[PDB]
RNA sequence: GAAAUUGGGCGCAAUAGAUAUAGUACCGCAAGGGAAAGAUGAAAAAUACCAAGCAUAAUAUAGCAAGGACUA
């Protein structure tokens, strides 16, 4: 073990560089695919 | 295909039922063809929720548009 050390174009490049992923899941998507979306989804465990 | 002979409504209710509110409007030189549509209430001397289409609310990689799903 070791001891305990002591604009849009732009943010999507900085955040995609950032999280290694491409850039197209930081674009949004339009009300129909928002309000689909299951806000109270249920819960196990 | 003979003859003798014998002896009111388990209706329609405005695309229905009349073409019919009218044989008018309209079309045709003419004979002739030929439509559509209305809905308050006792009194007008009382002025909701539902088609498609849209709007509230445009859009995010990929594709008969869904299905299996999935925390999403
Ligand atoms: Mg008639
Ligand atoms: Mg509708
Ligand atoms: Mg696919």
């Amino acid at each position: 073990t070791k001891p305990i050390p002591r604009e849009e174009g732009p943010m999507i490049e900085q955040l995609s560089k950032m999280f290694f992923t491409t850039k197209h899941r930081w674009y949004p998507h339009g009300r129909y695919h928002r309000c689909r979306k299951n806000l109270n989804p249920p819960k196990d465990r």
